[PDB]
């Protein structure tokens, strides 16, 4: 986990994002785009829980950009939130939320669900 | 949203969690729980999109809080992904996802999905 | 639960299903719509899990609705997971996914995710 | 679209299920289980959305399983959201969303979240 987080990570889409993963369970990066209404890199804070593990089981995590920068303003976030397992193809398996800013009416409809893997290499 | 997303809010499950949104949409706070696997408080961290509306939509923010603090290791984590709403009552409606660390075998049954609503009262 | 679950339910939003729960788990009926892209009644169809409880448990089961009658085709589909509880305010509380169909580029933004909870009393 | 959604299909864990998919958009089958608390052949309903689309877009479906036959009882149920893609290499992309019968202390953590994808060929 932390050492084994920290670096470069993509996914199947193209995204790349960058983390360093402090001592005391901080994610701090960023996040570059490839597919979506999102153009350049965004900021990104997480965390990890820093002790995980004598069963070979994930480190779970969790990070977040909202989707402003100088460039682009999405007014959305997202969310994901995973376990990161290492090795040889070490990688980061994980689930997202993504919400929209929506009037009252629309609410119902601010969110999308979807899934991303990471791997150290690209894909 | 920023000066309306700084300070306390509370959930219907009782749990609590005092945020400061930063000027270049940070959000840092502690979330202390009410019902759970975790027993005192927690550190938080996340982000909300600063520049959010002539259409009274809401603010999408996001933000996340590793199971680890001086009494407890859950090995687990969770993301919410949601939008501030300002006025008379305030409120910031979210869904969640917690992820818990797994062997291999049992990543399938990982994450939770569930949805929480915090007002400034309690509840 | 079955002779429980049979009858009409109606959520927040105001939509509104009746639905027969068969002996053997079915579950058949239809879903009126209340609020989204959908116009008049579709048909629905699931299963609930006939043999639930010594300890006050829920009745776990769900629903699929494909948006499709004779005045529209919304091109989507929803399925409600969830758990019915019964007594003197029963309710079903569910957790949904809605799936639009999309061209292979815009499958991340296929899916949304929501939450319904229903009443037999409208609300 | 129903002629190429009728058959049997296989995910990456092994589960496999055949489908058949009626004129006015059912979805009948069963559901054979290869890795959690199932043992066996479970029913199967569903819809699909049976006028999809002259942009090559998915066909949107949704089914439920109830994990109860007569071998097993596992007080849960499934439903899988997503959409078919026809062609050389068919596949079913789906999200579910697995919920326990609980109590109502812990209804907040009955749901789990996953994702699917099923091919014509195994895997
Ligand atoms: N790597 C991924 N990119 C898309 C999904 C979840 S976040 C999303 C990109 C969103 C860009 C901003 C937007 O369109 O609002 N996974
Ligand atoms: N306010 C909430 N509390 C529970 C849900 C999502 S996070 C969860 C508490 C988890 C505690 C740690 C654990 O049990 O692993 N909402
Ligand atoms: N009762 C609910 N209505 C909306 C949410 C989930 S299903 C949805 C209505 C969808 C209508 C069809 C569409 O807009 O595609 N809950
Ligand atoms: N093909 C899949 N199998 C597991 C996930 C979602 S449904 C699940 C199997 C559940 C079996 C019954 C149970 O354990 O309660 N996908």
């Amino acid at each position: 986990a932390e050492a084994g987080i920290t670096g470069t990570w993509y996914n199947q889409l193209g995204s790349t994002f960058i983390v360093t993963a402090g001592a005391d369970g901080a994610l701090t990066g960023t996040y570059e785009s490839a597919v979506g209404n999102a153009e350049s890199r965004y900021v990104l804070t997480g965390r990890y829980d820093s002790a995980p593990a004598t069963d070979g089981s994930g480190t779970a995590l969790g990070w977040t950009v909202a989707w402003k920068n100088n460039y682009r303003n999405a007014h959305s976030a997202t969310t994901w939130s995973g376990q990161y397992v290492g090795g040889a193809e070490a990688r980061i398996n994980t689930q997202w939320l993504l919400t929209s800013g929506t009037t009252e009416a629309n609410a119902w409809k601010s969110t999308l669900v979807g899934h991303d893997t990471f791997t150290k290499v690209k894909p």
